[PDB]
C-alpha cells in the first residue's frame, strides 16, 4: 500500500492514487487486513456505518483494554468527550449540546460574515486588484478559528493571538505541552470572567446550564472549549479551501453557484462527500467482531475510510462524479451515530459564507497545480495546508 508515500506526492497525484487504492481493495472486498499488523480497514458504505453505529463493538477509547490501575494517566482529560464511550459521553455531551443549541450557531452568521469582508479586504489592500495570497493561511485558517473564538465570546484583541495559536498547535514536543497548559490558564480566566459577568455567548451558556440537575465545572469547560477548537479548526478550514478548489477543478460547476450561489450548500455537501476534509476515523473493537464476511479479532484497530464510504457505487451513483446536483445527504464527513460532529451547522455555515464572499469579490480565483499547494501531511486528511492563489477583483 506505502500510505506513507502517498503524503509525500504532489498533491494532484497523492488524492488519485489515494482513490485508487481506496477503490481496488473497495472493488474485492468490504473489509480488510492492513499492512500494519493489528490494524483493520474499512471500505464500503454499509459496514462503515454498521461500525460508527455500533459504539459498544467499535470504541472510541483507544485505551479501553488497558487495566483501571494504571488508567490514571490514560484517561481522557476533564471535559473532552470524544475519546471516551457512553455512559460518559451521554452525560457530558448532554450538557454541551444542550447549551450549544441551534440558535446560538445561527447567531454568528451576520459576524462570520464580517470577518470574512475583513480578511479579504486586509489580502486586498497590500496586493491591489490582482493579489496572491495563501487561501488556507491569510483566509481559511483565521476564518476558522476565530469563528470557534468568536462562538465562545473571546475578546476582538484577542482574535489575532488564538489564530496564531490554532496555527501553531495544529498544522509531545516541549512547546506543544506549553501551548497546550498556557489555553489552559487562559480559557480558565476566560470561564471564571464570562462565569462572574455572562455575555450571549456559549462560554456563559456552557456555566449556566443544567441537564437533570446536572452542571458543567469550570475543568470540564476548559476540555469542551479546548476540544472544539482542535477537533474544529483544521477540517472547517480545509472544508473552505476544498470547496474553492473542487468548484476550480470544474468550471462548469463553478459557473452554475456563481450565477445562483443557492446552490452552494448543496456543492459544499458534494464537496463533504467527494473531498472529505476528514478522510478516516478510528475505533477499537471491544470483542470479537463480525463485519463484511468476516471476524475482527477484540483489540484490533479500526480504521473507517470515510472517503472510500463516499465513493461506494453501492450507495451512490456514479460515485466517481462531482454533482453539485446530487443528493449527497447520506455522506460521513461529520461522521455518525452519537459522536455525530457537534460543529457541522457551524461548518457549514462558516463554509457557505466564505466561498460565498471570495465568489462575488473575485471574478477570477487562480490556483496552481504545482507543489506551492501543499496538503496537510496526515493520511488521515485530505486538503491543503498551504494553498497560494491568485485573486482578481471583479471589475
Ligand atoms: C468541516 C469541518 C468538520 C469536519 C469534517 C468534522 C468532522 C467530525 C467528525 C467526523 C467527527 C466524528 C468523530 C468521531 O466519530 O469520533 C466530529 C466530531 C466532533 N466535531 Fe467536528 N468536524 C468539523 C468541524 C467542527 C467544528 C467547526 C466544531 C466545533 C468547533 C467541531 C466539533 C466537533 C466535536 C465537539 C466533535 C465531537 C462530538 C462527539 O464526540 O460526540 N467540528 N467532527
Amino acid at each position: 500500500n506505502d500510505l506513507s508515500a502517498l503524503t509525500r506526492l504532489p498533491f494532484d497525484r497523492r488524492i488519485e492514487e489515494f482513490f485508487m487504492y481506496l477503490g481496488g481493495r473497495r472493488g474485492t472486498e468490504a473489509v480488510g487486513e492492513s499492512r500494519e499488523p493489528g490494524v483493520w480497514e474499512v471500505f464500503r458504505y454499509d459496514e462503515a456505518v454498521q461500525v460508527l453505529g455500533d459504539h459498544r463493538t467499535f470504541s472510541s477509547d483507544m485505551n479501553h483494554f488497558i487495566p483501571e490501575e494504571q488508567r490514571q494517566l490514560a484517561r481522557a482529560a476533564r471535559g473532552n468527550f470524544v475519546g471516551i464511550d457512553p455512559p460518559d459521553h451521554t452525560q457530558l455531551r448532554g450538557l454541551v449540546s444542550q447549551a450549544f443549541s441551534p440558535r446560538v450557531t445561527a447567531a454568528l452568521e451576520p459576524r462570520i460574515g464580517r470577518l470574512a469582508e475583513q480578511l479579504l479586504d486586509d489580502i486586498v489592500a497590500e496586493r491591489g486588484d490582482k493579489a496572491s495570497c495563501d487561501l488556507v493561511g491569510e483566509f481559511a485558517g483565521p476564518l476558522s478559528a476565530i469563528v470557534i473564538a468568536e462562538l465562545f465570546g473571546i475578546p476582538e484583541s484577542d482574535h489575532t493571538m488564538i489564530a496564531e495559536w490554532a496555527k501553531a498547535l495544529l498544522g509531545a514536543m516541549q512547546n506543544t505541552a506549553d501551548l497546550v497548559r498556557r489555553a489552559g490558564e487562559y480559557l480558565v480566566h476566560h470561564i471564571t470572567e464570562r462565569r462572574a459577568r455572562p455575555q450571549d455567548d456559549l462560554t456563559s451558556r456552557l456555566a449556566t446550564t443544567e441537564v437533570d440537575g446536572k452542571r458543567l465545572d469550570d475543568e470540564e469547560i476548559v476540555g469542551v472549549i479546548g476540544m472544539f477548537l482542535i477537533a474544529g479548526y483544521l477540517p472547517a478550514s480545509v472544508l473552505t479551501a476544498n470547496t474553492v478548489m473542487a468548484l476550480d477543478e470544474h468550471p462548469a460547476a463553478l459557473a452554475e453557484v456563481r450565477s445562483d450561489p443557492a446552490l452552494l450548500p448543496g456543492a459544499i455537501e458534494e464537496v463533504l462527500r467527494w473531498r472529505p476534509p476528514l478522510v478516516r476515523d478510528q475505533r477499537l473493537t471491544t470483542r470479537d467482531a463480525d463485519l463484511g464476511g468476516r471476524t475482527v479479532p477484540a483489540g484490533s484497530m479500526v480504521c473507517v475510510w470515510l472517503a472510500s464510504a463516499h465513493r461506494d457505487p453501492f450507495r451512490f451513483e456514479n460515485p466517481d462524479l462531482f454533482d453539485i446536483h446530487r443528493n449527497a445527504g447520506r455522506h460521513l464527513a461529520f461522521g455518525k451515530g452519537i459522536h455525530y460532529c457537534l460543529g457541522a451547522p457551524l461548518a457549514r455555515l462558516e463554509a457557505r459564507i466564505a466561498v460565498e464572499t471570495l465568489l462575488r469579490r473575485f471574478e477570477r480565483i487562480e490556483i496552481p497545480r504545482d507543489e506551492s499547494v501543499e496538503f496537510h501531511e496526515s493520511i488521515g486528511v485530505l486538503g491543503p495546508v498551504r494553498l497560494p492563489t491568485t485573486l482578481f477583483a471583479r471589475r
